[PDB]
């Protein structure tokens, strides 16, 4: 019969810290962490900023013989799940190792290795592809490399939903727990987008925010002035506990996992629909599978991602879910400081979630000087607010219709 | 408790077939769908052949306008998704929607797309990357556009678990089924790495066979004189329905699926641990999900790639689980004839498990001429064995030590 889950361990990288911490002080400073991308020449890019991860060090984590086999995102995940593990004080043992499972997932995983693969291949030949191209690059190998440093024998997946893929392998990962097929997971994810083919690729289709003359203010989630998303880069990991295990062993708890939703849009490969009608069933599916009256919600961090079409179908979906309640709620993006780590945003939000939850304060939207039409909630405008948050709610929308809603509450 | 699930619709394209009764045929005359690949410079490679799907006609399917937008492994897991649905007799309405759903995946995804984007973004720089880059090239659309073509408004998500991608993808879609989130999935895989990347990057890692003499030869699980797997190209896909679901329409039920497994190695980024510890965990884990005791099952599916280390694992691992029943069941590798599609494989895998309970057979390994040391279990060596199945297994083993055993059972 269906068990409960509880947060147990959280880790990140993200544009704003090298972990949870330092990050969520950012995030409640009102701290942007865009500037123009160091790494790479994108003088004949269209967008020439992002949220890149700042002085990331592997060698925390990682000999540098085992790190230089790795695309950058696997490095990311493998970081935030080292803290997620070590966060939450588990010892790993013969007697539960059968029992401990990972599910870190990716949107487009290792392009950066794929993209210089591709340059030796084209430039050289097929002798000089890396013999770690395979297992550096594809997006299972977090959770395989993780399971094989911790020894983590439990189910060992990946998910890859687009924007979408943090909130789903949280969910799954709780349900996985739920039915009893494991008792802790390492759930949440990673991206490292940022090479050529990425900004190429998101500038092709005209996606991306092209403010290059001022980085910080280009994330501007429901501003009239907004013109798309901020790439961004890093991971989030949680380690998701059935509560009577947590309970058993003296865990610290964050929050109780309470809540998922899944639904697809059957709309279109790219573009929500204006009136968010996916985005409500999804998150009505979550609050029904949490048991809740919708107006218990108290915060929602929103998918919030800074496009024109994307922030107002979020509204729509918020209205249409909570009537009079959506005017009582916060709901606010952090993706206006972090910018969009793609499939890791609802690993890096779902950790704000539960945070905001901790410290019962709202995260800014920042940039919002001037909100579009329609767009007359409570947004958090530029500065962070204390206020009573009983049960957060996390959202995610990506590619190919797909939507998720996660479902936190204090756990006393 | 539990819902029961079973098997109504199946879709398929492979290096035998561009359907599953034309796949099946060959499988069960013990043919070769392995031949030099054709349209592409592979002098430079130390392999130079592959399953490859010979005269697939996306326009059988989509626009030609659509087909242009997405890669290979998409347009072939579209194919084979429209196939099962079709299969299936299934009517999707307005009362039923929101209760089906899809879990397509891939181990590798978009190579080809990259690729062919990568020539461009070298050549002529990022302003000739296509618009569609992104949603034409990442995993999730598989489900992504079959969920906007058919009006799938149910659970929308992409697996990818290397090699164990269409095992895990039809596993965690039964999960779905059996446990109420849905009352029909779409699941399965696709693939094709037959790029300068995939032939490229397995090739570096000296895991391909090099006989470019004999391409039908290549494929020889268990066979003392193995080499390397068989790259391969194609799709699978299974409609998986709630049993009163499909009894109150009048389906046509191919067999039931009672059990899945997931475990992880926690060994070896690319290696089995040489007992098959892991691959024994997870049948172990698929049989107590089942209720079945080792000794009830039948006919094993192995993954039986043709690797020397991933072959022996495997005859270790069924030792161990079945004891005294190790050599009454039959196992027999179809990578034999298909090669190693790699996401796909599970999911052909399954289909031809599900058929071998339909036809009363057990599917040859040819080419299996001189069984190495310790392989000597009832390997199906050559031709197939008509025999009693009433329970049948399927397993795959992936980088990163992941694994997924599926258990179908006849049904009446
Ligand atoms: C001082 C910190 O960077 C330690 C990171 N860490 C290593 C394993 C788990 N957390």
């Amino acid at each position: 019969s269906r068990r409960r889950v509880v947060i147990t361990g959280m880790g990140m990288l993200s544009p704003l810290g090298l972990d949870v911490p330092s990050s969520w002080e950012g995030i409640l400073a009102g701290r942007s962490g865009i500037a123009p991308i160091e790494h790479m020449d994108l003088s004949a890019y269209s967008t020439r900023f992002g949220g890149s991860v700042k002085g990331f060090n592997v060698e925390e984590y990682l000999s540098a013989k085992e790190a230089r086999k790795l695309d950058l995102f696997i490095q990311y995940g493998l970081a935030a799940s080292f803290q997620a593990v070590r966060d939450s004080g588990l010892e790993v043992t013969d007697a539960n190792r059968e029992r401990i499972g990972v599910s870190m997932g990716s949107g487009i995983g290792g392009l950066t290795n794929i993209e210089n693969n591709c340059r030796s291949l084209f430039e050289q030949g097929p002798r000089r592809i890396s013999p770690f191209f395979v297992p550096g690059s594809i997006i299972n190998m977090v959770s395989g490399f993780l399971s094989i440093h911790l020894g983590l024998q439990g189910p060992n997946y990946a998910l890859t939903t687009a924007q979408t893929t943090g909130t789903h392998s949280i969910g799954m990962a709780a349900r996985n727990i739920a039915y009893g097929e494991a008792d802790v997971m390492v759930a949440g994810g990673s991206e490292m987008a940022a090479c050529g083919l990425g900004l190429g690729g998101f500038g092709a289709a005209r996606a991306l925010s092209t403010r290059n003359d001022e980085p910080t203010r280009a994330s501007r989630p429901w501003d009239r002035d907004r013109d798309g998303f901020v790439l961004s880069d890093g991971s989030g990991a949680l380690v998701l506990e059935e509560l009577e295990h947590a309970r058993a062993r003296g865990a610290r708890i964050y929050a109780e996992l309470v809540g998922f939703g899944m639904s697809g849009d059957a709309f279109h490969m790219t573009a929500p629909p204006e009136d968010g009608a996916g985005a409500a069933r999804c998150m009505k599916n979550a609050l029904r599978d949490a048991g809740l009256d919708p107006r218990q919600v108290d915060y929602i961090n929103a998918h919030g991602t800074s496009t024109p079409a994307g922030d107002i179908a979020e509204i729509a979906a918020v209205k249409s879910v909570f009537g009079e309640h959506a005017h009582a709620l916060s709901m606010s993006s952090t993706k206006s400081m972090t910018g969009h780590l793609l499939g890791a945003a609802g690993a890096v939000e779902a950790i704000f979630s539960v945070l905001a939850l901790r410290d019962q304060v709202a995260p800014p939207t920042i940039n919002l000087d001037n909100p579009d039409e329609g767009c007359d909630l409570d947004l958090v405008a530029h500065e962070a607010k204390p206020r009573k948050i009983d049960v957060a709610l996390s959202n995610s929308f990506g590619f190919g219709g797909t939507n998720g809603t996660l479902v936190f509450r204090r756990f006393a």
